[PDB]
């Protein structure tokens, strides 16, 4: 039995309502739970899913070198395989392989419906509406990074605009851009974005083209005998049209707006 990590993050994985009558995998429902089934039954695999212990994605200590989340417990043999909305990084990938991406993403702008922004250059040529992103993690590195003069100009709004405009929490970043009366624009993976527009009260919408362009990946430990068949696995669902059926299932058939 593979033992696979992932993380409960809607609509990826989410308990059922009725989960303590349920055991095993039937206590999950959402994309990934679908997604992971589709995986096993094409590489001939049983499994058993289970949630990250420090409920975490990946990311290496810059002092104690330590990996946390799903990529931790890849790299110290606690799970085979992570199956969820894990970005394919350069970072990760030097220390665990990725699949092919089964979904692409991207930064991109969350607003309060209403709000006359449209884009990021929008945002950097004014003030009036502040703007932030989480305050750790790759959306912020991105702005502090780039060379891109729009880009710029937001980072060194945003690194001293005052009250503060990061945000300790996803949640948080949404909560905020929802009770800010259209004064808060939150910068975010554009498939969270889209998800969110589609849950009531609905009052958030995307905007604008996304600002890069990422993936998310299946991820296995170097030397994983199970790397090449989930590889192939993801290109064959995607040429089926089941990863577009999924996104569409979980995304718009399951919407509320
Ligand atoms: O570092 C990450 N951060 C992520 C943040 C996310 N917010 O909404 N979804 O879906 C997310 C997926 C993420 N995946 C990552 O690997």
């Amino acid at each position: 039995t593979v033992v696979v990590t992932t993380i409960l993050e809607s609509p990826y994985v989410m308990m059922k309502k009725n989960h303590e009558m349920l055991e095993g995998n039937e206590r999950y429902e959402g994309y990934c739970v679908d997604l992971a089934a589709e995986i096993a039954k094409h590489c001939g695999f049983k499994y058993k899913l289970t949630i990250v212990g420090d409920g975490k994605y990946g990311a290496r200590d810059a002092d104690t070198k330590i990996w946390n989340g799903m990529v931790g417990e890849l790299v110290y043999g606690k799970a085979d395989i992570a199956i969820a909305p894990l970005t394919i990084t350069l970072v990760r990938e030097e220390v665990i392989d990725f699949s092919k991406p089964f979904m692409s993403l991207g930064i991109s702008i969350m607003i309060k419906k209403g709000t006359p922004i449209e884009s990021a250059e929008d945002l950097s040529k004014q003030t009036e509406i502040a703007y932030g992103t989480l305050d750790s993690g790759s959306t912020k590195e991105f702005f502090r990074r780039s060379k891109i003069a729009v880009f710029d100009k937001m980072w060194t709004y945003m690194r001293s605009a005052e009250p503060s405009v990061f945000v300790r929490t996803t949640a948080e970043g949404v909560a905020r851009v929802r009770k800010s009366k259209g004064k808060y624009a939150y910068l975010l993976e554009s498939t969270m974005n889209e998800y969110i527009e589609q849950r009531k009260p609905c009052d958030t919408m995307k905007v604008g083209g996304n600002l890069d362009s990422k993936g998310y990946g299946i991820a296995t430990p170097k030397g994983s005998s199970l790397g090449n068949a989930v590889n192939l696995a993801v290109l064959k669902l995607n040429e089926q049209g089941l990863l577009d059926k999924l996104k569409n299932k979980w995304w718009y058939d399951k919407g509320e707006c």
